[PDB]
C-alpha cells in the first residue's frame, strides 16, 4: 500500500555520464558504446546562444577541442558530428557499462525519469512527464545540461529526453537522443512561450485508479456520464479531451477495480466542478497528471 | 529553476540489494561487505507473524536454510545471528561493488531516498521522511520487506531505514541497520495505531524558502510573527513546535533569499489561518513538509 512519485532505478544511466566541455562551456554527456551525446550548444559562449549558427561555430572545433571525462578518466575523442541539435563525439573507448538501451520519442502525457546531473556526476532522480505542451517540469540549474530522460523495460533503457533549454518562465525544453526538440523550441535564446499547460486526463483516471486500489475511496460518487459529456467538462477546465483508445489502455485498472472507465470520468467530472473541499487523495490537495496507466500497473503490482 | 521530490541516484545502493529466503519466504537483504543484512521475520511463515517468538523460530534455522541470491548467483553463508530486528548472514564473499557506508538512526522530519525492491531486484527510487510518528509514507507491496532507506553525502551512502511493516492504516514501520525500529513498532502482526502524524514545520520553511527561490513569491505577506506566538498557530493546525534550533538552520536560506525566518513564519501563518484559496505553491495545493533545510540548499545549488 502506498503510492508514490518513483523513479526508475538510476544505476544503468549512472554509469553512462560523463563531463563534456568545449571551451569555457562544460555540461553532461551521454556514453552509450563509443559514443558522446551532447547538447551541440556546448559550442556556445552565452552571447553566441542569442543567435547561433551552430554549422559555422561547428566549423572552428575539432575533435581534441571535445573535451569528455568519464569520472577522473579522459575519452579520446576520435570523430564529431551534428545530427540535429545534438553533437556525437566518436570515442577511441566502448563504454564498459553501457546497458540494453533503445532510443525512443515519446507522446505528450508520456512520464519518464530524469537524472539530474552536473559536470557528469548525477546529483539527483526525479519523475517528470512530457507536457501537453511539449515542455517538461524538471528540476534543473546552470550546468545540468545534457542530463537524460528514460524509462526502464526489465534490463533495456528507453532513453527519451536530452535537456536543453530552461524558458523565460522556468519551464523546460529538449530533445529525444536523435536531437529533434519536443515542440517547437530551439536551441537559441529568443523568446519561446509555451502554449496551455493542459492537464493529462488519462494520467488523472490512471491516478484516481491508484488510489481506489490504496483505499482512497471518498470521491467515488454515484455517476456515471459519456467520453461526449465527460470531453465537455474537460474542454472548460483544460483538460486534454479523452478517447476510446484512452478508455481501451484504463480497461486493466477498470477489471483490477470494477470500476468502469466512464463511471471513473463521471467522478472526476464531479471533482473538477466541485473541487476537493479541502479533502486529499493519495496526500494530493491537487489531481495528478503524471502517473500513466502504465506507471499505476507497474508501481501497484511491484515490476523489477 | 523548478523544485522536485528528488531522490539520491540509486545506482550504489542497486550494488547491494539481494534476495534472501528462507523456507517460504523471499525477501530483500543489503549485501555490503561479507554481511547480508534483511528483517528477522524471513523466519516467519505469515501464522508466526501473529505472536512470533524469534529466539525460538531462529534456534530450527541453520546457515544453510538461508538462501542469498545476487542477481542469478547463489552466495554461501558461514554465519548468521539476530541483532535487535535484522538478520546478519555471513557470507564467504566481500560484495565487490560494497560503496563507502554507514549506518546512521535518523530523526523524525529527516527525509531519505528508498530503494523499493522485490526478489533482491529494483522497482523505483522515491523520497521519504521519517514522520514525527516514526511511521513513513512508503510505497510497498508483498516482498519488499529490506528494501532500504539512505542518504548519499559525495561518495558515502548512509543507510537509516529497512523495510519491515505496513501498518493496517497502510503506512509503513521499520527499523535502522542495527534493526531497532523507528518508534514504538513491532514485527509482529498485531493492533499497532500510530499517533498524530503532525507536519514537519521546519521542512514546510525550507520549501516555502525553494518557493521563493523558483518564483513562487504570491503567499509572502507583509507581517512578521514570535516563535511563541507561531508554535500557537503551529500547535493548533498539528504543525511541529518551531524551535531556535530550526531557526538556525533555516539561517543560510534566509540569507540567500533576504527573508527573516520569522517573517516566512508569518506567511506560513496566515496561509494556515486563511488556507491557499484554490492556489499553488511549486505545483502544490497543500504545504509539502518532506524536504528538510538541506535537501532545498542541496537541490537550490546542484550538489553531486
Amino acid at each position: 500500500s502506498g503510492f508514490r512519485k518513483m523513479a526508475f532505478p538510476s544505476g544503468k544511466v549512472e554509469g553512462c555520464m560523463v563531463q563534456v566541455t568545449c571551451g569555457t562551456t562544460t555540461l553532461n554527456g551521454l556514453w552509450l558504446d563509443d559514443v558522446v551525446y551532447c547538447p551541440r550548444h556546448v559550442i556556445c559562449t552565452s552571447e553566441d546562444m542569442l543567435n547561433p549558427n551552430y554549422e559555422d561555430l561547428l566549423i572552428r572545433k575539432s575533435n581534441h577541442n571535445f573535451l569528455v571525462q568519464a569520472g577522473n578518466v579522459q575519452l579520446r575523442v576520435i570523430g564529431h558530428s551534428m545530427q540535429n541539435c545534438v553533437l556525437k563525439l566518436k570515442v577511441d573507448t566502448a563504454n564498459p557499462k553501457t546497458p540494453k538501451y533503445k532510443f525512443v520519442r515519446i507522446q505528450p502525457g508520456q512520464t519518464f525519469s530524469v537524472l539530474a546531473c552536473y559536470n557528469g556526476s548525477p546529483s539527483g532522480v526525479y519523475q517528470c512527464a512530457m507536457r501537453p505542451n511539449f515542455t517538461i517540469k524538471g528540476s534543473f540549474l546552470n550546468g545540468s545540461c545534457g542530463s537524460v530522460g528514460f524509462n526502464i523495460d526489465y534490463d533495456c533503457v528507453s532513453f527519451c529526453y536530452m535537456h536543453h533549454m530552461e524558458l523565460p518562465t522556468g519551464v523546460h525544453a529538449g530533445t529525444d537522443l536523435e536531437g529533434n526538440f519536443y515542440g517547437p523550441f530551439v536551441d537559441r535564446q529568443t523568446a519561446q512561450a509555451a502554449g496551455t499547460d493542459t492537464t493529462i486526463t488519462v494520467n488523472v483516471l490512471a491516478w484516481l485508479y491508484a488510489a481506489v486500489i490504496n483505499g482512497d475511496r471518498w470521491f467515488l460518487n454515484r455517476f456515471t456520464t459519456t467520453l461526449n459529456d465527460f470531453n465537455l467538462v474537460a474542454m472548460k477546465y483544460n483538460y486534454e479531451p479523452l478517447t476510446q483508445d484512452h478508455v481501451d489502455i484504463l480497461g486493466p485498472l477498470s477489471a483490477q477495480t470494477g470500476i468502469a472507465v466512464l463511471d471513473m470520468c463521471a467522478s472526476l467530472k464531479e471533482l473538477l466542478q466541485n473541487g476537493m473541499n479541502g479533502r486529499t487523495i493519495l496526500g494530493s490537495a491537487l489531481l495528478e497528471d503524471e502517473f500513466t496507466p502504465f506507471d499505476v500497473v507497474r508501481q501497484c503490482s511491484g515490476v523489477t
